[PDB]
Parts: structure tokens; C-alpha cells; sequence
């Protein structure tokens, strides 16, 4: 069954990819080659062109992503040549540096060798390459609760954090053939962080909030033409609400709205005062202001939705069906001020695509 | 087929209803009676108890409603006895008066005779019993665009509005056997309206906004045990976001956010300033403040979601399955500050329930 599944996915992908690349005439011959290769080896290897375009298609097909207008400008780094943990580490460091680009963030994906027999070659444990630790013990909560299980796993392995609310987790990944992952502390020279200040409320800095500049998601599987790239970290840049409305606001994350209300000078006593809503707006204004001030790319949810409308229009012009997940595309503040709220989307799954996979810790 | 459909719905409803009322032992005999009645007449008539409990169950099963905690306190007015247009008009006037209750709004439904052969006895044209007219001509837009087609239909019938932005539409409904509906101007003594002011921005009154106190939805069909009550106007009280985030804010409704931004003293020039979000918060604060000041019932979205969580808990305690439509239950401002955003809901349709039906105008 496995081989047949692979061959079917390969036939669909190659046809579509080569069609999009103006290479329709090469399909027959390429498919023949792939079919022999599957017979004799159990798999097939993508050309560089296939791999690049496949990673772009996968972004274009990500139903939950409002940022898809820019799918064709993904910078694809092909690292299928890595064999050692130093090579992996150095590729991840490189990805951070080139994606960061001094703050003018470049959407980038680094693709490592794919699973073979469902056997991973490289297994990345980080949820994002840059992310803060979380601790919970003796009633005491420090840092990012979303990171508690991974933090615990790192500390089992000899890493120890300073126990600030913003400790950078080490890179942590496992190689085929090793029982345990290895970990490496992130060089601070590679990591841009943004202190959160507010454009006109001076006290906002008293909250001592910060966040990291570049979200590099490193635990999803890229599937292209039946090949499973389980290790393929990618990034765009933030939409401000991801930080201001969720990471810093959720009760199960940094839970900052009461503190925000206090520094902006409003009571947090009555639901009818809409103080949470007001605090959310000011915290989100601060996040956008702060990234812009530090010269780190970010987009607000209004501009993001406007770009997404153009993506809808582009798909139409291209004669491509549009898929989307309304429940994730709407922003978590003022969703009905965006066009997204007022239309519906077909949440069908089209491949190539990015998929969740099981956590190796937990 | 029609009769079989009716009988099946009747069997399911009576069983469930009588179970909930502690009348399980009466089911067999009641079903027998209903079955003969369907045979001989083509339909059956609900007892008063059945009708009351059925309208309550229908509210309880309304997946899109965040207000369902209070389903069992619905005041059910049985008007299956009406035969004349004066009786209909007077029942609608009565519903407005008793539901309004001097501002301490009573959730109420008035139930008119049901369809017979799919033949309506009374057909109400209003979307809500109290609602503002809309006009669009010669580029000129006045009032509520959502009401343009019904307004045009009323004016075809000899009604003429003053062409303010808040003209009250007349009651308009048709009787079986009449070709045209009749219309009646609403007595202003029956209609409470709330001027919108802001708790601390004095200029907010310069916008001259107002809204009506009680939303009385009068164009949905109540279905109970296979009987179709197409005319059964009901009301609760507003959640503030329905007025402040949608009716007064949507670009295709009163479209007030730029004007709000100006009176609250913020620029409406840059998406990154989140001025729409800020204007939405202040407009919603004003709406809640204004209703509370006038002594007219209203609920904010935080308190509403907290009540809805108790509804979820109540259903659990009662051993009843919960259904809901996440896409409608989340409020349109700060949705992720409510528990609703963070869970999922089974959007299955359970009857009794309230359903949309085709507009007789348009
Ligand atoms: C260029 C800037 C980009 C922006 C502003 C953007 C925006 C976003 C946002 C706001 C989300 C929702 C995240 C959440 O709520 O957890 C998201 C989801 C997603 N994005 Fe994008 N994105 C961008 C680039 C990318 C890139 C480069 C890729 C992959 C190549 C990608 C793939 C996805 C995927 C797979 C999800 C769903 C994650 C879960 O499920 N995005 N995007
Ligand atoms: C007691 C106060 C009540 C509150 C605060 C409340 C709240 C709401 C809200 C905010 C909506 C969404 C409306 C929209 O966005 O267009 C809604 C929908 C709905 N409500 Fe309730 N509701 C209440 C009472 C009732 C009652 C008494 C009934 C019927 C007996 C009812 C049946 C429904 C139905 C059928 C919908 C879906 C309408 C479309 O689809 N609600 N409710
Ligand atoms: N005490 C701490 C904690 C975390 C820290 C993280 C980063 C840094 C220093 N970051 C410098 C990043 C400069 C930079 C600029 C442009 C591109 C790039 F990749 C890095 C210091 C920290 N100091
Ligand atoms: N700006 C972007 C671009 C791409 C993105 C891809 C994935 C995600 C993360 N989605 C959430 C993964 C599940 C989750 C939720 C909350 C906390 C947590 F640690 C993980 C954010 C992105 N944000
Ligand atoms: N120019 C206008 C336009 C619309 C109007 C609507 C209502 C009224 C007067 N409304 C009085 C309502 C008083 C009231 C109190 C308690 C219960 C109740 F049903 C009505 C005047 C208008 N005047
Ligand atoms: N507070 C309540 C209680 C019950 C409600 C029942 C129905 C509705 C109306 N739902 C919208 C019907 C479709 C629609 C959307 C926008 C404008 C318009 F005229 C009609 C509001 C309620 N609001
Ligand atoms: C339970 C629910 O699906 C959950 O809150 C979802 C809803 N929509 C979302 N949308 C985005 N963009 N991100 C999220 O984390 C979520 N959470
Ligand atoms: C097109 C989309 O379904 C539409 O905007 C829905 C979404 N959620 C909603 N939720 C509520 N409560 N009311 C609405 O009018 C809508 N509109
Ligand atoms: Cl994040
Ligand atoms: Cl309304």
C-alpha cells in the first residue's frame, strides 16, 4: 500500500507542479523515471525545482494562513545534504540569520532530509527555533506555559534556564541512530528581541514585556508529492495580534491584560467597562509600534486581511480554487472589521501542505 | 410523505417533551390521540403545555444563540386564536408592551396559528417588529441599508417615511386570503429608544446615534413536533456588540467608525494605529453605558459568554447533549477573551428549533 500511496501522490504533484512551471511536456518522462525509482529504491528524490515549488505550493495551500499572498517569494534552502548534528545546528543558526536579515524578515524554509521508511533522519523538538521557556512548580509560574513540557524535557537533558519570564530555549533535535536529542544554546548575537513600549503611554515600559522578532515554526511536516519532510523549519513575519492578543494576553499564556489595564490607567473591575477589550487594543497598538520602531517586520491584522483579499483575487485570476479555514483566518481582535469575517471558505485539504505531527517529548 | 414526516416528528417531540415534563406515562395515550387526529384531519393541535415547552426547547436548541442559559424562563403567549388583522396587530402591539416591560425586558414569544397545508394563516413581513427604514437612491443613502427592500415594499403600499436615518417601519403582515399585506404605523408610546452617549467623552452625543430598546425577531419559523409556526415573533434583550460592533459599525450598515474616531479624537489614517479597533471599543462602551443609563436591559459579551458557560454546565448536569455554532457564538470584538473561542461545538440541528424562511417581498 505504502508504495501505491507514494506513486499516486507523486503523479498528482508532478502533473500540477510542471503545469505551473510551464513544463507540461516533461511530465511523462519524469513520471517514468520516478516510477522506476520507486520500484527499485522504495522512494524518489525531488529535483531542486520540484522541492522549491512544492514548498511554495504547500504554503499557498495552508488554509489557516492569512499571509499567503506572498507564497511565491518563499526562499527555499535545500539542506537534504546534511548528515551530522553539527551540520543541522549550523543550518538552523544560518536559517535564523538569513531569515532575520537585520530585521527586514525574509520568508524562508530550510528543508532537511525526508523520512525514509517513515524513519526520520532529523527530528526537531523545538516548536519554534526561537521561543521562551516555561516553568510551573510549587504554585510558582514563570515564563511561557505553552513551553512547559519542552522546557522540562530540556532540563532532563542537562540544560538549565535562568528562570526569567523570557529564557531562550536551546535548539534541541535528535539524529537517526541516536537515542537522545542533543541541545545547543542559541547565540544571543543571532536573536533579535523587541522591547514592548507604547506610542504615548510612557508607563507601558514598566511592564517589562518583550518578544522575539522572528517566529520560525520547526515542528510541522512538509508533505510534497508523497515525500514527508518532517524536518523543514519555516518562517514569515508576525501578525501583531499573534503577540498582542494571544501570546501576551491569553490567560493560559502570559496573561497580561490586568497589568496592561493598570498601566494604561483604567479600572479592571466591571465587564461592562470593556476594560479587557480596551487593554487588548492598547497592547496590540504597543506591539505594532515597538516592532516598527526596532525595524523588525510585522503586519497589522487590517493590512494582513487586505493582502489576503488580494490573494483571493490572485487565485481567481489564476483559475485556482481557493481553500481556507474561516475559524483561523479571522483575527482575534475586531474580526468583523475584516472582509474575511463576512465570507465563507472551503476548508478542504489540498497537498502539498504543512501538517502537525506528534511531539517526541510528552 | 407529508403525513409520515409529521407523525415521525410528533413521536419524537412528544416523547422528549413529556419526558422533560415528568409526564412519561401519558405519552402512549397522547400519541394515540395525535395519530388519529393526523389520520382524520391531516394535522394535530398542541396542548398549551406542549406549545410552551416546545418554544422553550426551540430556544435551547438554537446553536447560534449565546443567550440560552435563560431558555426555561421564556414567556410564551399563545395566540392561535387570532383570526383577524386587528387581532394580529393588537397582539403585536401587546407583545411590544409586555416584552419591553418599562425597560426590564422580558424574553417573550407570541405564537400565531401555524401553517396548515403549508398554507400560512398569518405572514409577517417585518424582520423585527421594531426596526429602522433604509433608502438608497440617486447616490443618496439614508437609514439602515439592511432594510432597503422591505422599506421599498412598504412604500409601494402607501407608507411614507420621514427619511431620517432612524424612521420606524410600520408593522406589515398579510392574512390568508388577502392578496396584499396591511400595514400599521407603530405608536411611539410603545417604542423605547436609547440615545447613545459615552461615559466620559462628551462630544460623543454630536454623532446623534440612537437605537431601539428591544429586538423582536418576527420572520423566523418555529418548528415544534412537525407543526410549522411561521409567525411567532420572539425577543430577548441585546448583547451590546450586536449594536456597537455590527449595526452601527458595519460598512454595509450605519458605517460609523470614521465618525466615531473623529469624535473620540484619534486619527483614522493608519491601519497600524488600530483606530478601527479603538473606535469599536469606545462605541461599544457607549452602547452599554447608554442602555444601562436609560434602564433598558442589555448584556455585554463577557458576561454573556460567562452565562453561556453556565448553560454548557447546566446541559452537562442535565445529561443533555450540547449543540452550538462556534462561528456565531464568538463575539465580534475580543472573541479570544471568551471561553467560547477556545473550545469547539457540535453544530448539529436538533428540533424543536427556529429556522429562517424566504422573504415574501424581494
Ligand atoms: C509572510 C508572513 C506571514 C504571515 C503574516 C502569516 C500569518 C499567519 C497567521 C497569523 C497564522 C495563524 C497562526 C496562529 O494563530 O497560531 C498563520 C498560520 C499558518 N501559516 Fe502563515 N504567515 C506568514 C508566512 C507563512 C509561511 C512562510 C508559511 C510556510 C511556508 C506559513 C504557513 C502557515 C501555516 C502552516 C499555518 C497554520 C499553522 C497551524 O495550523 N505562513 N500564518
Ligand atoms: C435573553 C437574551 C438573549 C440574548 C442576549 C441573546 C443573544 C443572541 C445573539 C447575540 C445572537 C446572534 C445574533 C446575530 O448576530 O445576528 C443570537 C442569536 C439567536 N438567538 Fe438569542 N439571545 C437571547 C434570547 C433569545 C430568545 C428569547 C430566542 C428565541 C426564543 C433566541 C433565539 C436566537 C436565535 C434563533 C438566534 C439565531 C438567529 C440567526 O440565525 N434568543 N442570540
Ligand atoms: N539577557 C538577554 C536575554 C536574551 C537576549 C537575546 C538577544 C540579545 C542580543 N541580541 C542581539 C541581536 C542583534 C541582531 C541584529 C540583526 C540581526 C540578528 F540576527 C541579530 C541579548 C539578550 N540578553
Ligand atoms: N506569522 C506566522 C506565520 C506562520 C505561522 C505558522 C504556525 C504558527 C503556530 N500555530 C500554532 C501551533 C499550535 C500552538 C498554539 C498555541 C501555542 C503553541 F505553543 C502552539 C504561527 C505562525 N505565525
Ligand atoms: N421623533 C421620534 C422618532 C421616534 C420616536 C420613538 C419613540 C418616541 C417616544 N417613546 C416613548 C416610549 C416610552 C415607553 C416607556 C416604557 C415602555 C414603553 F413600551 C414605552 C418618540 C419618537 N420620536
Ligand atoms: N439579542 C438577540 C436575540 C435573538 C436574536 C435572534 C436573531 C437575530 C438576528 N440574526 C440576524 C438575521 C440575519 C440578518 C443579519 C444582518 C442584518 C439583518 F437585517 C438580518 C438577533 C438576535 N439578537
Ligand atoms: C478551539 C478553537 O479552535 C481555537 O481557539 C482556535 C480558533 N481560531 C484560532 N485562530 C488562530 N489564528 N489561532 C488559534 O490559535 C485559534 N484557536
Ligand atoms: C459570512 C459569515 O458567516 C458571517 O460574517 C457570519 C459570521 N459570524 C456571525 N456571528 C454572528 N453572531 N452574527 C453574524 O451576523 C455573523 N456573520
Ligand atoms: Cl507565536
Ligand atoms: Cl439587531
Amino acid at each position: 500500500e505504502e508504495k501505491e500511496i507514494l506513486w499516486n501522490e507523486a503523479k498528482a504533484f508532478i502533473a500540477a507542479c510542471y503545469q505551473e512551471l510551464g513544463k507540461a511536456a516533461e511530465v511523462k518522462d519524469r513520471l517514468a523515471d520516478i516510477k522506476s525509482e520507486i520500484d527499485l529504491t522504495g522512494s524518489y528524490v525531488h529535483t531542486k525545482e520540484e522541492l522549491e515549488h512544492g514548498a511554495k505550493m504547500a504554503w499557498r495551500n495552508s488554509n489557516r494562513c492569512i499571509g499567503r499572498l506572498f507564497w511565491n517569494s518563499l526562499n527555499v534552502i535545500d539542506r537534504r545534504d546534511v548528515r551530522t548534528k553539527e551540520e543541522v545546528r549550523d543550518a538552523l543558526f544560518h536559517h535564523i540569520e538569513t531569515a532575520t536579515n537585520n530585521g527586514k524578515i525574509r520568508p524562508t524554509i530550510t528543508i532537511f532530509p525526508p523520512e525514509e521508511k517513515g524513519e526520520k533522519q532529523v527530528e526537531i523538538w523545538n516548536h519554534q527555533l526561537i521561543r521562551y521557556a516555561g516553568y510551573e512548580s510549587d504554585g510558582e509560574r514563570i515564563g511561557d506555559p505553552a513551553s512547559c513540557s519542552l522546557t522540562a524535557a530540556c532540563e532532563e537533558l542537562g540544560w538549565r534556564g535562568e528562570r526569567t519570564d523570557f529564557d531562550l530555549l536551546p535548539l534541541i533535535f535528535r539524529m537517526k541512530g541516536d537515542e537522545q536529542p542533543v541541545w545547543y544554546e542559541l547565540p544571543r548575537s543571532l536573536v533579535i528581541e523587541v522591547p514592548i513600549t507604547h506610542p504615548d503611554i510612557e508607563a507601558f515600559s514598566d511592564l517589562e514585556l518583550k518578544w522575539y522578532g522572528v517566529p520560525i515554526i520547526s515542528d510541522m511536516k512538509l508533505e510534497v508529492g508523497g515525500i514527508h519532510y518532517n524536518a523543514a523549519p519555516f518562517n514569515g513575519w508576525y501578525m501583531g495580534t499573534e503577540i498582542g492578543a494571544r501570546n501576551l494576553a491569553d490567560e493560559k499564556r502570559y496573561d497580561k491584560l490586568k497589568k496592561v489595564a493598570s498601566v494604561i490607567g483604567i479600572a479592571a473591575d466591571y465587564n461592562t467597562d470593556l476594560w479587557k477589550d480596551q487593554a487588548l487594543v492598547e497592547l496590540n497598538k504597543a506591539v505594532l509600534h515597538s516592532y516598527k520602531k526596532q525595524g523588525v517586520s510585522i503586519v497589522d491584522h487590517h493590512t494582513a486581511a487586505s493582502q489576503f483579499k488580494r490573494f483571493e483575487e490572485q487565485a481567481e485570476e489564476a483559475g485556482r480554487k481557493l481553500t481556507g479555514d474561516w475559524t483561523w483566518l479571522i483575527p482575534p481582535i475586531s474580526p468583523a472589521a475584516t472582509h474575511i469575517f463576512h465570507r465563507s471558505y472551503d476548508n478542504s485539504i489540498v497537498k502539498p501542505n504543512y501538517f502537525y505531527q506528534d511531539k517526541p517529548y510528552e
